[PDB]
């Protein structure tokens, strides 16, 4: 109550502002966080809370071409979150579930939005395939309830890691390892690519970036 402490929150969730993996002594700092809303029947519905992780000084050091530009600048340009999207840093998503679902609805669905967005861009093949049914059935196995945390972790653009926490903390290892290269980049895509599910995880990531940059 004495000395300076940082807090992080997303509409009242409080995130981490900085996460060490397990296994490392790197750290990654928060970027940014939003919320992947849903209008339903014109309820705007709040079901998780994203958050975007890598280390500043590295991730800096490779987007060098974007230095000086404003949140407002960067947020509007397509060709940033591309270069932040293939940026070759280890990166880190931690989503805390808002809305309580089975892990079979949340894996059936975002596999099927990886599956379309591959298939928009041509880069959808058996390989592909492949890679999104060992996504979907480990969600399968999984319940997502209030609360509940999934981490998705790049350790490099090609892999993509997962692991589901009851209580926030990080796993001494990944629970399932996909090595797809579309997939791990599609996945992180959804979050900040065209199309994002989340524009204000966008915004807060250009906010962030673009202060880092400075
Ligand atoms: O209703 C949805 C949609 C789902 C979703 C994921 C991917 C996709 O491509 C489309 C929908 O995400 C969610 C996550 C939740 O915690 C609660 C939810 O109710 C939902």
């Amino acid at each position: 109550h004495g000395m300076a402490v940082t807090k992080v929150t997303v509409d009242g969730i409080e995130f981490p502002p900085t996460i060490t993996p397990p296994g490392s002594s790197k750290s990654l700092t928060l970027l940014g966080a939003g919320v992947r809303g849903m209008e339903i029947e014109t309820i705007q519905i709040k079901v998780t809370a994203i958050g975007v992780y890598a280390e500043p000084e590295v991730i800096a050091s490779h987007l060098q071409k974007w230095k000086g530009k404003s949140a407002s600048e960067l947020v509007e340009d397509d060709g940033f979150f591309k270069d932040l999207v293939q940026a070759p840093v280890e990166k880190l998503v931690k989503i805390t579930i808002i809305k309580g679902i089975k892990g079979s609805q949340y894996g059936g669905a975002v596999e099927e939005s990886i599956r379309d967005r591959l298939a928009a861009l041509d880069k959808y093949s058996e390989a592909e395939e492949e890679a999104l049914e060992e996504f979907r059935e480990f969600f399968q196995t999984k319940s997502l309830p209030k609360g509940s945390v999934i981490f998705f972790h790049w350790p490099s653009p090609s892999t993509l890691q997962i692991s589901v926490s009851t209580d926030g903390s990080l796993p001494e290892e990944a629970e399932a390892t996909v090595e797809n290269a579309n997939v791990a980049a599609a996945l992180l895509d959804v979050f900040l690519g065209e199309n994002s599910v989340s524009p204000s995880t966008k915004a807060s990531v250009a906010e962030g970036i673009s202060a880092l940059l400075m």
